[PDB]
């Protein structure tokens, strides 16, 4: 049941290949973007069930990426790979409905782990 669209924003390629096929086997649609602002463009026409954002490119490292998401999507939850920058912006995330902040590690094991158990807690 349910579609299941998981969007990721990071270095792509490596992160994409793993999360794309592997997460696809789980029954979801995993796509990746450059870092964050890219998903925003796509977000302007769609909303993923579990968004994943990077944090090492934009102004506020990555938390800034959250701000963009909350500006147009004050509900779409996002998952950041790092929280070493201005954590302040991460707060605007929790208020808009962000997912959380995961350490640099991720891959399928660490990401799929946080995604499945997370969506399961939400349910329809
Ligand atoms: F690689 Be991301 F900037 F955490």
């Amino acid at each position: 049941m349910q579609r299941g669209i998981v969007w990721v924003v990071d270095d792509d390629s490596s992160i994409r290949w793993v999360l794309e096929r592997a997460l696809a086997g789980a029954g979801l649609t995993c796509t990746t973007f450059e870092n964050g602002n890219e998903v925003l463009a796509a977000l302007a026409s769609k909303t993923p069930d579990v968004l994943l954002s990077d944090i090492r490119m934009p102004g506020m490292d990555g938390l800034a990426l959250l701000k963009q998401i909350k500006q147009r999507h004050p509900m779409l939850p996002v998952i950041i790979m790092t929280a070493h920058s201005d954590l302040d912006a991460a707060v605007s995330a929790y208020q808009q409905g962000a997912f959380d902040y995961l350490p640099k590690p991720f891959d399928i094991d660490e990401a799929v782990a946080l995604v499945e158990r997370a969506i399961s807690h939400y349910q329809e």
